[PDB]
C-alpha cells in the first residue's frame, strides 16, 4: 500500500525539562523520517508532550504554578530544544490540544460501545512517576527522598503507593489470544528481537483487565473527563497513546500549526504508524495495551515498535553539540549505542569517534578527492578501464545501498552507519594503494579511473549517511558539486548517477569539514 510513512517518537512528560533521553528518542524518530524522505517517500514524523496526569499536576504544585501555565512553559522548552537540535519533525502534538481530547473521547466511546469498558475496581500498587499499574511481584522494599522505608518499583525504582478506587476497566484479558496471534503472525513487529520475546512471555503468562479511569480528585482534576461521567478522568496512558491517532488525523500548515482534524484517518493516509520509536521503559504500553485498544476499536495495528536501550525518563546535548558539532553529536549517539544500553558516552570517546571516523575516515577522504593537488581540473573525470581491484571496490559501493536499506528498515541505525563506514574504510585503503597523488605525474589516464571511483564512493556513502549528518552531507555534496536533483531518490543510490564532467564546488581557505580535537 502506498501510504504516507508514519514514524513517531513517544510524547514526553512535562514534569521536568528536556534532557538527553528525549533528544535521543526524537533523534531516532527524525533519522528514520529523514531516511524515508531521502528514499523519495511521503513522510509524517511526529513528536510531542504528554501533559495530563497526577505526576504533572504534582510537579506543577511543587513549582507553585497552575498546571496549565506549567505545561505550556515546559512544552515551550521542549519545542525550543528540538528546534535547537535541528530535527525535521513534521508536527509537535500536545495532549492539552482540544482536537486531541476529541479523538480521545471518540476512541473511549468506541471501546465502551464495543463492550470492552466496564465499571469495576482497581485495588493494587501504582507508580505515579511511571503512571504504571504494578502487581505485587513487581515491587520491593526501598527508600525515598525523606530516607523512609517505603515500597518501590522493580521496573524503575520509583515510589509506589496502594490505590483503592472504583475505576472504569478495559477488558485487556479478552485480548490475550489476539495479541499472541499478532506477535506470532508478524515476527518483526517488535524490535529488537529479545524485547519481542519478553513481551510474548508476559502475555503468555496472562493479562489482567486494565484500569482506564481514575477518580478526578486523585489526578488533581488535570485530565480528560470520561464521556458521560465527569466524576472520572481518562487514564493518562490511554490519553497519551491516543496522540498517535490524533496526529494521523491533523492537517498541518507550512508553519507547523494544526488547522483541522479530519473524521476518517484514511483521508490523510498516515495511520497506523510504520514505526513507533520508544524507550524500553514503555514497551508494555505500546506492545500490549495500545494494540489491545486498537483491536477493540477495529483500528489497524502499527507495523513496527522499536524499543531502544536507553530510558525515556550530567550531559546536556545542546551544550555538547555547541562544543563538538551538531551532526557529530547525533552521529556519536547513533553510532555508540545499539539496543544494549552498555556503551561509552564520554569526552574521550566522542573525540575518539570524531577524529577516528568523522575526520580521519570521512573528512580526510572528502579532501583527497577534491583537492587541487590531486583533482587538478576540479571535476569528475571520466574513468578509464577498470582493474579487478577497481571492480572489488565498485562492488562494495554498488551493494551498500541495499545493505544499508535493510538496516534502516529493521530499524537498526547503528548497523546502517557501520555498513557505510566499512565501505568508507575500504575506499581509504583503495586510495592508499593507488596513491593518486603520485599518479598526477606518473599516469594521468589511471588517475581518472581512481579519482572517479573515489568521488562516487564518497557520494554514495554520503547519500546514505545524510539522515545522520544532514548538514555535513550538504557541505560534502557542495564540495563534490553534486546537483540538488542527485541528492535524493532511490534512482541516485545507483553507481554512476553523477555524470563525468560535473564541476566541483568552490573551496574556501579556512575549510575543514570536521576539525580534529585534542585527546
Ligand atoms: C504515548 S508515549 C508516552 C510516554 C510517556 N509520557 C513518558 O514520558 O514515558
Amino acid at each position: 500500500v502506498e501510504k504516507v510513512f508514519f514514524v513517531t517518537s513517544p510524547i514526553y512528560y512535562v514534569n521536568a525539562a528536556p534532557h538527553i533521553g528525549h533528544v535521543y528518542s526524537t533523534l531516532i524518530t527524525d533519522v528514520i523520517g529523514r531516511y524515508h524522505r531521502v528514499k523519495g517517500e511521503r513522510v509524517f514524523a511526529l513528536t510531542g508532550t504528554d501533559e495530563h496526569g497526577q505526576k504533572v499536576a504534582e510537579a506543577a504544585k511543587q513549582k507553585q504554578v497552575s498546571p496549565y501555565d506549567f505545561t505550556t512553559a515546559v512544552a515551550g522548552e521542549f519545542k525550543k530544544c528540538f528546534e535547537q537540535m535541528d530535527y525535521s519533525i513534521d508536527y509537535f502534538i500536545r495532549t492539552t490540544n482540544e482536537q486531541h481530547k476529541a479523538v480521545v473521547k471518540e476512541l473511549w466511546t468506541k471501546l465502551e460501545q464495543k463492550g470492552d469498558i466496564y465499571l469495576g475496581r482497581y485495588e493494587g500498587w501504582y507508580s505515579i512517576s511511571d503512571e504504571s499499574f504494578l502487581t505485587p511481584q513487581n515491587i520491593t522494599d526501598g527508600v525515598d527522598k525523606d530516607g523512609n522505608p517505603c515500597k518501590v518499583s522493580l521496573e524503575s525504582g520509583h515510589v509506589v503507593t496502594w490505590v483503592s478506587e472504583e475505576n472504569y476497566m478495559f477488558r485487556l484479558s479478552a485480548f490475550r489470544e489476539r495479541l499472541l496471534e499478532w506477535y506470532h503472525a508478524n515476527p518483526g513487529c517488535i524490535v529488537p528481537e529479545f524485547r519481542r520475546r519478553e513481551v510474548i512471555r508476559a502475555v503468555e503468562k496472562g493479562l489482567p483487565d486494565l484500569s482506564v479511569s481514575r477518580a478526578r480528585a486523585t489526578l488533581h482534576n488535570w485530565a480528560i473527563p470520561v464521556p458521560g461521567n465527569p466524576d472520572h478522568c481518562v487514564y493518562v496512558w490511554l490519553d497519551a497513546l491516543t496522540n498517535y491517532l490524533t496526529g494521523s488525523r491533523l492537517r498541518v500548515d507550512e508553519s507547523g500549526k494544526e488547522v483541522s482534524l479530519v473524521d476518517d484517518f484514511n483521508e490523510l493516509e498516515r495511520f497506523p504508524a510504520d514505526v513507533h520509536v520508544i524507550g524500553k521503559d514503555i514497551l508494555k504500553f505500546h506492545a500490549i495495551y495500545w494494540p489491545a485498544f486498537l483491536l477493540s476499536a477495529g483500528l489497524p495495528l502499527p507495523k513496527k515498535i522499536v524499543a531502544h536501550g536507553w530510558w525515556t525518563k550530567v550531559f546536556d546535548p545542546v551544550e555538547k553539540a555547541e562544543e563538538f558539532g551538531y551532526d557529530a553529536l547525533k552521529y556519536f549517539l547513533l553510532r555508540e549505542s545499539g539496543f544494549s544500553d552498555d556503551g561509552d558516552y564520554s569526552d574521550k570517546n566522542m573525540i575518539a569517534r570524531l577524529n577516528g571516523e568523522l575526520a580521519d575516515t570521512l573528512g580526510n577522504l572528502v579532501m583527497r578527492c577534491t583537492s587541487a593537488k590531486i583533482n587538478v581540473n576540479g571535476e569528475w573525470p571520466s574513468p578509464a578501464a577498470y582493474t579487478e581491484e577497481d571492480e572489488s571496490l565498485i562492488q562494495l559501493i554498488k551493494d551498500l545501498p541495499g545493505t544499508a536499506d535493510h538496516y534502516y528498515l529493521i530499524p537498526d541505525i547503528q548497523k546502517a552507519i557501520i555498513a557505510v563506514f566499512d565501505v568508507l574504510r575500504a575506499i581509504n585503503a583503495y586510495v592508499t594503494d593507488m596513491a593518486p597523488w603520485k599518479l598526477v605525474k606518473t599516469d594521468p589516464e589511471r588517475l581518472r579511473t581512481v579519482l572517479y571511483i573515489t568521488l562516487e564512493g564518497v557520494r554514495v556513502t554520503t547519500l546514505l549517511l545524510s539522515p545522520i549528518l544532514p548538514r555535513k552531507s550538504v557541505v560534502i555534496f557542495d564540495m563534490l558539486g553534486v546537483p540538488e536533483v542527485h541528492r535524493k531518490g532511490i534512482e541516485n543510490f545507483e553507481f554512476g548517477a553523477v555524470p563525468p564532467g560535473t564541476r566541483l564546488g568552490p573551496a574556501v581557505e579556512g575549510e575543514v569539514l570536521f576539525s580534529k580535537r585534542s585527546t
